[PDB]
């Protein structure tokens, strides 16, 4: 009924009903006129003639490693480089944020209420003749069938790009900061109030659990040392919630700023980590002012790992995603001739995007164990019996699953997988190829051009019937790899812009915060601009091991 | 013991303690070096050379009038001043916002915790030696000396820039929605989230508050008519909180946004033409969107009641305070291309500074009744008796309390006066001087030079000793005007900047929201783009009454 089913507005321009059967395209500031906004600006010609497609900066970001190794050694064209990255991706990112899942037009109930995902399309409207709008049949095809198909893990397919479970479970630990869904709300809703990186994993959400989980000496979180090595507290201890199946003894149930954080051994690890990562930073900044207290020592500390989370997330974890040969760069000081808003809102895209569980193995490989996921799952004594060392040794040499490519979701936890494409049309998510034109994609034409083989293709045209009511969430699973990658063109060019926006949006980015006297001086300053994935886990775990997100890396000797 | 203490470091410099008896100044980006932050860079010279000081260019903007036609007739030289207006103004405020009450370091926790007012100015150490920090004496003056001595009204001193009830009411109104102390906490704390120009005290802080207040047909707010006139809905038949004495009668508990605003019968006159306007448009949206649902014209009907608000306070009521022959323009388009970010903080300080209670007259005069305090306060059936269009012509032209030049606090309330000295010394405010420091001007080497006279001047010496020690608060209500103006300059370089980055820091004026689809196409975004005080009471006031902002306005026949 509503005359914006169809989607008819082009190029980011707003759909708004006009009287019962008619609308009109508002083509403010989107390069284009006309009823449609599709009648390019004579300036908007131009840049679409010389604009290059993703699949061509690809490649020669991923080419002439030779070209890339001078440019990566002058600092000037680094930075200019870097900063063109940021400030390309960041403009695909409505900021202050726009529509979420019950608001299909601006209001200020969307702008205000903090509880929502936002969303970068809005969603299909209730009184819309089909899912996807106007195009399909009534129903979108079985969501058990859809899985079986073209999700489920027969053998297991290893990535190619050498991503291991270091690399993975830093993706789930990082994540949860900032993807932490409401479900007594639901799956438009969630819990991190803060929308971007505020360590409220290490840290906990509300002030009430952060005072639980503080010593109040030296800045520093509760602890305690089993077999000479720190871990977190009890909940016996320390009274915070913690997410335990009953069986698990109360020496074993570590209390931590994120509570579901029992579930599996390598998200204990990363917080066992940056655990004394903080408890480290309090000391060092005690020695430079012996004169402040336990309050500011704290609060400095979290300053300090806010940015080197930042540092490593861009320099080493999506270095080493990206393929690029091109050196990533965080620098703050690039945006600060730029236009760019210091704020962030969490998208429910960018939430279902990073479902990467085809990144799973089929077993959980420690010394010479192999763990089911039975075994692994809220199993902390795992973590005692091996500790930390081992743990690194191992998981830097397990090679993690291809997210892209099809067919990869292992199948314990295939009912995670259902409910992504089902909530997904709860959520009423317009299709794969609105939200490509939405990010400066060309829509697939075929199915056969989506997956990039036959067979798949076939299952899914079966499924669905027609390309342009294909749905987001199984495209990104199954859609064509680039050369030798992890991933295909739409997640990275949907998730890089929420992504870097996500990153740089952040308060200690902006100008009155990045200063040295914010991290406690020179310093503190400098444990940010050179932390890295490797200096992590040398500072904080014994013997200091070799570690990397690639298992193609030779330990050297 | 804090070497912080005495504020060692200039011209927005940031200190640091390095020791227990040692301090480090961080000059990043502000211009200077040097220990101290003192030492200019060259371009920072040349630029201090040619700055022109506060009172100089206010003379500029108050005399000239003919030139001052003509430049308001050239649109691009008008957009092209106004920019600069915002621009410059909007610099001197901290966004992301910094420091508070309990935090004066930068720290996640003052970032985060929405329930802070932020602090321009950080606090006085606790334990720094003295009150301001190292100078002065133990103790600051007997409050209730300063305020018998130089705050307490004589006789009644008019405003010489002819400022009116209407203006008086509008100021308390408008502000109300975002100073909202939250008294269980403290002083430093806020029940006003939002941070700015929400319309909460039309439509309920919470989502409850507005549902309650909500007729749920056509977008509407409840109401009810008396005496053919439209009115708010009552307690009993919303359920919705108010703060009303014991005595009123059920009929007389209008119900409204903003729950104190039954206090006097001048805030309940401007909720009900608030009431009525966000009506008015619903009716005229629903005429152009016959298609819309309620939910939808409510939302809409709010984002253009916040486009009416701030378009009124810029070219209305910022524009009669400021006494400027420029025509100041509320236009968002005027920083799209400037650095700008769109978010806001509402400082303590600049609630402190708004507190102009030498506004309020001895009596409120409406028609030929001559209420007291006693009479006025929470007495609703006084706006039944008369009805708006009284209260308008009555309230147009009774004049209101000049603010600065010192001695006009109405002995009504007095103890609201006196709180204000006291918890600004609670909030360990800094000195006068430092505040102006901050807002780029000279520190006053006298009390004389303070308020422009002698004998409060000498008063005060009595009571302070030494002008670095005088407070920020009684300073504001006793300083010097500007000639025949109803401020001084500290009043206005300081809430300039606070109140123009409140204004332009709202979310529809960001790019993605400044369009006319947000408003409901053409005819939604023109009621913004024509608002005006007049045309507000004229559309919603029975008989269209003439109004303005200054008594001395004549009304055409
Ligand atoms: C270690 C094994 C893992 C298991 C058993 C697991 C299981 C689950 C389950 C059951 C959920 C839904 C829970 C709920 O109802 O909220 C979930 C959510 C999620 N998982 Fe996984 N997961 C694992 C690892 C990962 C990895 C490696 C990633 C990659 C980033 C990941 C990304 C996510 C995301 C983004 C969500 C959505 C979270 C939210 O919205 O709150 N998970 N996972
Ligand atoms: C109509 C007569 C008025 C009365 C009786 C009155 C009385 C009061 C009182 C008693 C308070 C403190 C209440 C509390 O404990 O929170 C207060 C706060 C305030 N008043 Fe007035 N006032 C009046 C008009 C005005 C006017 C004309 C202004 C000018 C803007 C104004 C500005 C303020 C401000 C800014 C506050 C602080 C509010 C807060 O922090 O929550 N008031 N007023
Ligand atoms: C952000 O948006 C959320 C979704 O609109 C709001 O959550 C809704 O709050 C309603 C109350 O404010 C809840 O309804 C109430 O449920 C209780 C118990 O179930 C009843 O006693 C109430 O009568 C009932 N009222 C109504 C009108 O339904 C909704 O259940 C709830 N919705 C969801 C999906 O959780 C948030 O409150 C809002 N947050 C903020 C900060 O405004
Ligand atoms: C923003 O900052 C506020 C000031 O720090 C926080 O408010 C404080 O919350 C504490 C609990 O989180 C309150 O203390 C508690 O009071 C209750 C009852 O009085 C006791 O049961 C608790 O044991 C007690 N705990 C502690 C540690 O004191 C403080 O009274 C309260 N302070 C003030 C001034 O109100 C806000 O919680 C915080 N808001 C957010 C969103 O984090
Ligand atoms: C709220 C903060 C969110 C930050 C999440 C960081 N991103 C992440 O962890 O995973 C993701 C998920 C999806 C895409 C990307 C990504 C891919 C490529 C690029 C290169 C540099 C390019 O721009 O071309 C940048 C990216 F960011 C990262
Ligand atoms: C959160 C939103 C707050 C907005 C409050 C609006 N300001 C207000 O109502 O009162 C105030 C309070 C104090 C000063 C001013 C003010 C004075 C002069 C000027 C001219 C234009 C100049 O720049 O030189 C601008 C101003 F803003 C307004
Ligand atoms: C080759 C020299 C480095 C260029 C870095 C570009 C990084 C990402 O640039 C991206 O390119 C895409 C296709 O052009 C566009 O769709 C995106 O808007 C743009 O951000
Ligand atoms: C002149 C600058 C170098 C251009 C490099 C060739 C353009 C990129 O070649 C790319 O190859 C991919 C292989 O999978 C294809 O998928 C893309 O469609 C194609 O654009
Ligand atoms: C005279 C032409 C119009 C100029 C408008 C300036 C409006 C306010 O400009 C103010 O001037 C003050 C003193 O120079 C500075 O301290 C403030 O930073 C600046 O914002
Ligand atoms: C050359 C441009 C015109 C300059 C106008 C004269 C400078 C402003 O003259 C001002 O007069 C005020 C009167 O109260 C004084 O308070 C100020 O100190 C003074 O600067
Ligand atoms: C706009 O889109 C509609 C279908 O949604 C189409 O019928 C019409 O031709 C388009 N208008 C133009 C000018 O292309
Ligand atoms: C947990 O791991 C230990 C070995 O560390 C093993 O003995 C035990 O059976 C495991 N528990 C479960 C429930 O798998
Ligand atoms: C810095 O200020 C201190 C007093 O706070 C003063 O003693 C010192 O001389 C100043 N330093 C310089 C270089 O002016
Ligand atoms: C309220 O006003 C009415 C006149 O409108 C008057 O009769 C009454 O006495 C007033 N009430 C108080 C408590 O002053």
């Amino acid at each position: 009924a509503n005359p914006c089913c169809s989607n008819p507005c082009q190029n980011r321009g707003e759909c708004m009903s006009t009287g019962f059967d008619q609308y009109k395209c508002d083509c403010t500031r989107t390069g284009f006129y006309g009823e449609n906004c599709t009648t390019p600006e004579f300036l908007t010609r131009i840049k679409l003639l010389l604009k290059p497609t993703p699949n061509t900066v690809h490649y020669i970001l991923t080419h002439f490693k030779g070209v890339w190794n001078i440019v990566n050694n002058i600092p000037f064209l680094r930075s200019l480089i870097m900063k063109y990255v940021l400030t390309s991706r960041s403009y695909l990112i409505d900021s202050p944020p726009t529509y979420n899942v019950h608001y299909g037009y601006k209001s200020w109930e969307a702008f205000s209420n903090l509880s929502y995902y936002t969303r970068a399309l809005p969603p299909v409207a209730d009184d819309c003749p089909t899912p996807m709008g106007v195009k399909g049949n009534k129903e979108l095809p079985d969501s058990k069938e859809v899985l079986e198909k073209v999700l489920l893990r027969r053998e297991f397919i290893p990535d190619p790009q050498g991503s291991n479970m270091m690399f993975a479970f830093f993706a789930q630990h990082f994540t949860h900061q900032f993807f932490k869904t409401d479900h007594k709300r639901g799956p438009g809703f969630t819990r991190g109030l803060g929308h971007g990186v505020d360590l409220n994993h290490i840290y906990g959400e509300t002030l009430d659990r952060q005072h639980k989980l503080r010593l109040f000496k030296d800045g520093k979180l509760k602890y305690q040392v089993i077999g000479g090595e720190v871990y977190p507290p009890t909940v016996k201890d320390t009274q915070v919630e913690m997410i335990y199946p009953p069986h698990i003894p109360e020496n074993l149930q570590f209390a931590v700023g994120q509570e579901v954080f029992g579930l599996v051994p390598g998200l204990m690890m990363y917080a066992t980590i940056w655990l004394r990562e903080h408890n480290r930073v309090c000391d060092i900044l005690k020695q430079e002012h012996p004169e402040w207290g336990d309050e500011q020592l704290f609060q400095t500390s979290r300053l300090i790992l806010i940015g080197e989370t930042i540092k490593i997330v861009i320099e080493d974890y999506v270095q080493h995603l990206s393929g690029y040969h091109f050196k990533l760069k965080f620098d703050p000081e690039l945006l600060f001739n730029q236009q760019f808003q210091y704020q962030n809102r969490i998208a429910s895209e960018f939430n279902t995007l990073y479902h990467w569980h085809p990144l799973l193995p089929d077993t959980f490989n420690i010394e010479d164990q192999e763990y089911s996921f039975k075994q692994f799952l809220y199993n902390n004594s795992i973590l005692l019996e091996h500790g930390l060392t081992q743990f690194v040794e191992s998981f830097t040499r397990q090679i993690a699953g291809r997210v892209a490519g099809g067919r990869n979701v292992p199948i314990a936890v295939q009912a995670v997988a259902k409910a992504s494409i089902d909530q997904s049309r709860e959520m009423k998510y317009q299709s794969l190829n609105e939200y490509r034109k939405r990010f400066s994609l060309k829509p697939y034409t075929s199915f056969e051009e989506l997956t990039g083989e036959k067979e798949m293709a076939a299952e899914l045209k079966a499924l669905y019937s027609d390309i342009d009511v294909m749905e987001l969430y199984p495209a990104l699973l199954v859609e064509k790899p680039r050369p030798d990658a992890i991933f295909g063109e739409t997640m990275v060019e949907l998730g890089a812009p929420f992504s870097l926006k996500g990153l740089m949006g952040n308060p200690i980015c902006s100008p009155q915060y990045w200063k040295p006297s914010t991290f406690g001086g020179e310093v503190g300053f400098k444990i940010i601009n050179t932390a890295s994935i490797q200096s992590l886990i040398c500072n904080n775990v014994k013997g200091c091991p070799f570690t990397s997100f690639n298992v193609q890396d030779p330990q050297p000797t």
